[PDB]
């Protein structure tokens, strides 16, 4: 049996703040040196983390698809209800699934991963969405810099056409700064090594979870400079799955699969039967190491003018990021540019959504 | 392969309001018909579910259980950081694990226990901890008579000794009220039937998801009065299983699994090899029926004074129960009656748990 991520989706909100007007605004150019970040994704209040997460599977889902998912699950930290039932019923996804929520800072869609992927090899026939949506947000604040919105979205089938996930995964849990994210990666990666017998040779790239392209730096850099052609491949691998964040900052739960995608898109030296390394990390903290291998066709599945569409996103002035970013409900809304769904009211208090 | 509910334990919290006394506070014992709730455990700020839940789990778990578990799971619908990580540590559960926590209403322990399942399958030397810990908490509204506190944590495993859990499941989403339960209850009961071909007949005993027992006799209700030795048997499982529900209260994600604790430990006629129905609900909406079959010497692993455990706890007057029950930080906290775990206090802001 094969079974993995078949396709991947993404979608970020509408609005884009620049770091350099942010820094002018605040008088700080030391995000684009200290965070390695030049722009961020500024989420109006009618585009929340349900309607990125519905953008994010519109991208990809087919009729097919939605006839075959019987599981929806929604990994944010951004409603009792779970989003994802607002999410089954905005897709069109057939009544007779599964739908919830998991929760663990930026560390839940690799969990989600797992749980989709051995819920396929029970059910060979079934397929599962896994979504990763999430908005970061902190005026004045020092997590003002590191803010961000959008959303993955993963179908999980078996014959995967993308990456074929491995058995072989391990998670590490230590109730709990950049010293952690560093000592989980290096206890977690460690332990890895030693019970699968697999060494940083086995692999063509190691994506990380990506708060700000910086932490990662610090985490790819911790990985046995003692393989130059290899050193150099994955320090290309690497700046290539750093690219998107660059542009919409952190997304918390999809911000490890923004990465890959940005990997898979941007590197030009990847190939079918390469295997990927993946770091996942939430604060608290939990973390897991999990593997995957390239399917032969793999780009098929990509978008090759990502870094365009990003660049239609409005530009906004810090004036009026503040403006839109902390609007709260008070309801009826402005119209704000959204992706293919968005709140449209609340009829009290029930949030309705819908296609715009 | 037999997986399975190998051991369950249960904590609530340590003060209790009759509803007699909610009764005469508030003009309305129209609760005892109405609700069929006679009393309810009210928590004070100490014990939350974090520590409702360790408290659970520590009633069952041993040395050999920390060291095997390599997942810790907490459904509630009650910090970004999952309770599962103070839960992990405060049991002493051994690191190289997976915590997380699980939302959608009351449904999500129902995945949980569908995930921790699957994951024992394919890795069959593992255990998984699955806790299910809320706080229903509502002043004169009309929720007020239907709070509750505790949390049943379930040990998940190979040859478990208690229920081994099927394969054949059945969930169903609709984005979405008595009227609501019951008609999920009886669409997803249907199909159920329909798909796996069982019927009513093939069971000892039918669980339901318990808010207030009432509207599980209501669910109960809708089940084929045309089998009269079954139809009395079915009465009286039923009228067992809900036993703790009416001294303690709603519990949320809990109270399936509390009403099939409650059905083990009161009634006389189960059997090894018998099968239970069970039907799990979340409003918003999400539904799922399963189904379990005992194990012989599942008695060993229950107790038999739970009901004289109950009366243990702290009767409060109203205006007492209004005092503990909504008192919120501002910290350190007054010394209040807790399990074996309490919320020592806040470090600024950090909560601070430990025992007690």
């Amino acid at each position: 049996m094969r079974i993995g991520i078949d396709k991947i989706g993404f979608t970020s909100s509408q609005y884009v703040l620049n770091m350099k007007d942010l820094a002018e605004a605040r008088g700080e150019q030391k995000f684009s040196k200290g965070l390695l970040l030049n722009a961020l994704s500024i989420a109006p209040i009618t585009d929340d983390v349900v309607t990125l997460a519905a953008g994010s599977a519109n991208e990809i889902l087919t009729a097919e698809d939605k006839e075959k998912i019987d599981m929806v699950i929604l990994a944010t930290e951004s409603d009792s209800k779970a989003g994802a039932v607002y999410v089954h019923s905005l897709l069109g996804i057939q009544p007779f699934a599964r739908s919830f929520e998991m929760k663990e800072a930026c560390y839940s869609a690799t969990a989600a991963l797992n749980y989709a992927k051995l819920h396929v090899e029970k059910h060979p026939d079934t397929r599962v969405l896994v979504l990763a949506s999430d908005i970061a947000k902190y005026i004045g604040t020092p997590g003002e810099s590191t803010q961000g919105a959008g959303s993955i979205a993963m179908l999980v089938k078996k014959d995967p056409r993308i990456l074929i996930l491995h058995d072989e995964t391990l998670a590490q849990t230590r109730d709990i700064s950049t010293k952690q994210y560093l000592d989980m990666l290096k206890t977690t990666w460690a332990e890895y090594q030693k019970r699968f017998d697999v060494s940083l040779t086995d692999f063509a790239a190691f994506c990380f979870h990506l708060p700000f392209p910086k932490l990662a730096l610090k985490g790819f850099n911790k990985i046995d400079k003692q393989p130059s052609d290899l050193q150099e491949k994955l320090k290309v691998n690497f700046e290539a799955s750093i690219l998107y964040s660059k542009q919409i900052g952190n997304i918390y739960t999809g911000s490890l699969f923004l990465g890959l995608l940005s990997l898979l898109e941007n590197s030009q030296n990847l190939v079918a039967g390469d295997k990927i390394a993946l770091f996942s990390y939430g604060s608290g903290a939990v973390a897991e190491i999990f593997t995957g291998t390239l399917v032969k066709g793999f780009k098929e599945q990509l978008q090759t003018n990502r870094l365009d569409k990003l660049k239609r996103r409005t530009p906004l002035s810090v004036e009026n990021y503040e403006k839109i970013f902390f609007e709260e409900a008070q309801a009826s809304f402005k119209e704000y540019q959204t992706g293919p769904f968005a709140l449209k009211e609340i009829l009290e208090h029930q949030r309705i959504y819908g296609k715009v």
